């Protein structure tokens, strides 16, 4: 009803830069994991700075944190910061109209012999989640917007609702459904020494949860 599902198509560029992303044999996927806690360092950063100017937004919560959160029952690995958070705009039109670009160069440098993990170097790093993830669900509350669910599958489109669910207050909740063959990133252990190669100087603090059972 007021949580309406609509379906969206992405830009060209973005549906075939995710097809390479899922069909190209690449072994190094780890990489998924410093681009999202890159993402939610930059959101946090983003929603500190504003902070110093407006102090009033930090009334959706004053913490600045990232959580990564493994659930083998379920094969989710979530991704959770308090950053600044994105509008119905931001998820519809905005970082895609953004990432045309970035997903086209990358595309070319990629035919002139660059890796997959540089793909952050493009400004399309979010997209290497699904190297492991099959499907993806963001939830996301930025200041005077409402909360809304973001989700793809691939395949060429996404969904965006208003969500009624559980309130985040402010940030981004990014929820990989790990494919079958990738339920080593469902391990706390994995996870860390992951982030220790990768992400050790992120200036937030990052938990890692423990999986209660695995
Ligand atoms: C819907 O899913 C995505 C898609 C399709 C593409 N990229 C991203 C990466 N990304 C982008 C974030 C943002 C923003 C808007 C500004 C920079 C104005 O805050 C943004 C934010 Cl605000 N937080 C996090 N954690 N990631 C972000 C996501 C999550």
């Amino acid at each position: 009803g007021e949580e309406e599902v609509e379906t969206f198509a992405f830009q060209a560029e973005i549906a075939q830069l995710m097809s390479l992303i899922i069909n190209t044999f690449y072994s190094n996927k780890e990489i998924f994991l410093r681009e999202l806690i890159s993402n939610a360092s930059d959101a946090l950063d983003k929603i500190r700075y504003e902070s110093l100017t407006d102090p009033s937004k930090l009334d959706s919560g004053k913490e600045l944190k990232i959580d990564i959160i493994p659930n083998p029952q379920e094969r989710t690995l979530t991704l959770v910061d308090t950053g600044i958070g994105m509008t119905k705009a931001d998820l519809i039109n905005n970082l895609g109209t953004i990432a045309k670009s970035g997903t086209k160069a990358f595309m070319e440098a990629l035919q002139a012999g660059a890796d997959i993990s540089m793909i952050g170097q493009f400004g399309v790093g979010f997209y290497s989640a699904y190297l492991v993830a099959e499907k993806v669900v963001v939830i996301t509350k930025h200041n005077d917007d409402e909360q809304y669910a973001w989700e793809s599958s691939a395949g060429g489109s996404f969904t965006v609702r208003a969500d009624h669910g559980e309130p985040i207050g402010r940030g981004t909740k990014v929820i990989l459904h790990l494919k079958e063959d990738q339920t080593e990133y469902l391990e706390e252990r994995r996870v860390k020494e992951v982030v220790k190669k990768h992400s050790q100087f992120i200036g937030y603090p990052i938990t890692l949860y423990l999986e209660k059972e695995r």
